[PDB]
């Protein structure tokens, strides 16, 4: 099963938060095609 991304802490940045959005989706199609 593809790797389940872990929730950013605090002083999450706007970039973490955009590249967890990426890995989530990522995430999302991974896991529909699995």
């Amino acid at each position: 099963p593809p790797k389940k991304p872990k929730k950013p802490g605090p002083x999450a940045t706007p970039e973490k938060l955009a590249a967890y959005e990426k890995e989530l989706a990522a995430y999302e199609k991974e896991l529909a095609a699995y």
